[PDB]
Formats: C-alpha cells, structure tokens, sequence
C-alpha cells in the first residue's frame, strides 16, 4: 500500500465504490447548460484519490474526455482549482504546487519550504520523477533557476530525497551532531551554514529530536534561538520550519492553515494545498493541533472565512468539527 496514504486522513476508500456509476454521474451533472455542483462534490470529496483515478479511467473511456478538462470548461473559480486538484495523482498535484511556486517574476518561497520540509524521502523521490516526467526539467534545475545561497543549496538538498529513512536513534550521533551545530554557529564568528545544513536536511526526524535536545543540554538554548541569532532570510525560515516539522508536523500545517484564513486576504492557494495533499496522510492530526493551539475547530475556521460551493467543499474534506 502506497507512500502516499497515512494513517490519519479524513478521506478513506468508500466500500461501495463503482466507477462506472460514479463516472455516469458526474457525465450528467456536467454536460449540458448549469452545472450540478452538489452532485460533484457529493462524489468527489467521498472518494478516496484512488477510487479518483479509476473514476478518471472510466471517464476517458466511456466518454473519450479527460474528466479533468471537462471540470475545467465547466467550472470556475477556487471551487475549480480545489475541484481539479482532487482528481490529480498525489506525486502530480506537489509537482505542480512546486512549479506553480517558481513561475513568473515572483517566487512562492513559503509554499517551497512547506513541501519540501513535509514530504518524506520517498514522497520527493515520487514528486522528482513526476516533475521531471511532466516539465521535462529537473526540479533541482528549476529550484536552482529561482533561488541563490544557502537556502539554494539547502532545497537542492532537500529536493535529492537522501534524508536517512532508518528507524534507529543513535544517542551517540545525537551527542555528536549537537556539538558539531554548536562549534557551526554559536562558538565561532560567522556560521558554518553547509554544517546545518547537512544535519537539519540528512538526519532522520527521530535522530534530530535527540539532536535538539542534546543541543539543548549543551547551549542552554534552544537550536530554534540558535538559527535566529544565526541566521537570516529564507534559509533561516526553512531550518526553522524543519525544527518545527521535527516536533510536530501537523502542528506546522496547523500554523500554515491559519495563517492562509486570515489577514489581509484568504490565500486558496496554501489552503488548497494543504486539504488536498494532507487529506489521506494526517488532516485528523492538523484538526487536533488547529484546535489545541487557536482555540476554535478548523472547520468553524474554514465556515467563517470561505463560502459558496467553495465552502463546502473544504467542509467535505475536513471531515467534521472538533
Ligand atoms: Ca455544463
Ligand atoms: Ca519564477
Ligand atoms: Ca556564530
Ligand atoms: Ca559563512
Ligand atoms: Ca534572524
């Protein structure tokens, strides 16, 4: 069973799944003038990216349409994008988020470090054949094209998916490293930043916990206030985000969707993202850390600043209220 379902999504396999059925639905709440958007939704988000992909089979098939151009000639707007992302393979859809990122003048670093700090080794080793596979580029090369310096270096680390998969925790190495990052940073002029770099992005999460806490023991700080007196920039906010997805990373994506529902403007886009790609791996963790760090369900939060078809949508994916 695939890397890219885990143990706490709010979407699973629906038992009495039929892709002929669900396929002859949705041909019927599309075509035509008006849209059935209650039925897509009803569908869609009450099936699995899975059962998706043989929905997706049985609509080329049967109609000799991609379904997912048939949800883009029909429908518009964020319910578009979330509706269009739903159908997209896993390794595809982060793929696309990545080159999504780096187009244009601009440059997404936040939506950067968010993926490429979350996915496992064998999740960005997916999304590398993918994007190489759809852009005919390399994601290094492309990575390399939109950023510079230490923070370069460290998503093209990042992005080789080499961070160790071991399941052992080696109180030695931790020991080891703790001290290294010390002699890297606060002991000397200047910063070592190959030397965080190399640890923060190679060793295995379990391995860094021990690290930090060792690194603890021995600065009388945490290696959070390390690379902010360090550190700077983008480089700075990537370490700080692998720290953070070290301890927690539901908690991090927790942080991640509240920042994208409030301020200024929604940002649909991380929302997106974030549904979407988190929904068979650890959405029901993201709730519990939401809840337990603002005070209010994510849910009450996605009611209070989203509406529409859009709205519920989001509602189906969350799953429920906290
Ligand atoms: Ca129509
Ligand atoms: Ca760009
Ligand atoms: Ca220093
Ligand atoms: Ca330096
Ligand atoms: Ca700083």
């Amino acid at each position: 069973a695939s890397i890219w379902v885990g143990h706490r999504g709010t979407v699973r396999d629906y038992p009495d799944f039929s892709p002929s059925v669900d396929a002859e639905a949705i041909q019927k709440a599309i075509r035509g003038i008006g849209t059935d958007e209650k039925m897509l939704i009803s569908i869609l988000t009450e099936r699995s990216n899975a059962q998706r992909q043989l929905i997706v089979k049985e609509y080329q098939a049967a109609y000799g349409k991609e379904l997912k151009d048939d949800l883009k000639g029909d429908l518009s707007g964020h319910f578009e994008h979330l509706m269009v992302a739903l159908v997209t393979p896993p390794a595809v859809f982060d793929a696309k988020q990545l080159k999504k990122s780096m187009k244009g003048a601009g440059t997404n670093e936040d939506a950067l470090i968010e993926i490429l700090t979350t996915r496992t080794s064998r999740q960005m080793k997916d999304i590398s054949q993918a994007y190489y596979t759809v852009y005919k580029k390399s994601l290094g090369d492309d990575i390399s094209s939109e950023t510079s310096g230490d923070f370069r270096k460290a998503l093209l680390t990042l992005a080789d998916g080499r961070r160790d998969e071991s399941l052992k925790v080696d109180e030695h190495l931790a020991k080891q490293d703790a001290q290294i990052l010390y002699k890297a940073g606060e002991n000397r002029w200047g910063t070592d930043e190959d030397k965080f770099t190399e640890i923060l992005c190679l060793r295995s999460f379990p391995q860094l916990k021990l690290t930090f806490d060792e690194y603890r023991n021995i600065s009388q700080k945490d290696i959070v206030d390390s690379i902010k007196g360090e550190l700077s920039g983008h480089f700075e906010d990537l370490l700080l985000a692998i720290v953070n997805c070290v301890r927690n990373t539901p908690a991090f994506l927790a942080e991640r969707l509240h920042r994208a529902l409030k301020g200024i403007g929604t940002d649909e886009f991380t929302l997106n993202r974030i549904m979407v790609s988190r929904s068979e791996i650890d959405l029901l963790d993201i709730r519990t850390e939401f809840k337990k760090h603002y005070g209010y369900s994510l849910y009450s939060a996605i009611k209070s600043d989203t509406s529409g078809d859009y709205e519920i949508t989001l509602l189906k994916i969350c799953g429920g209220d906290d």
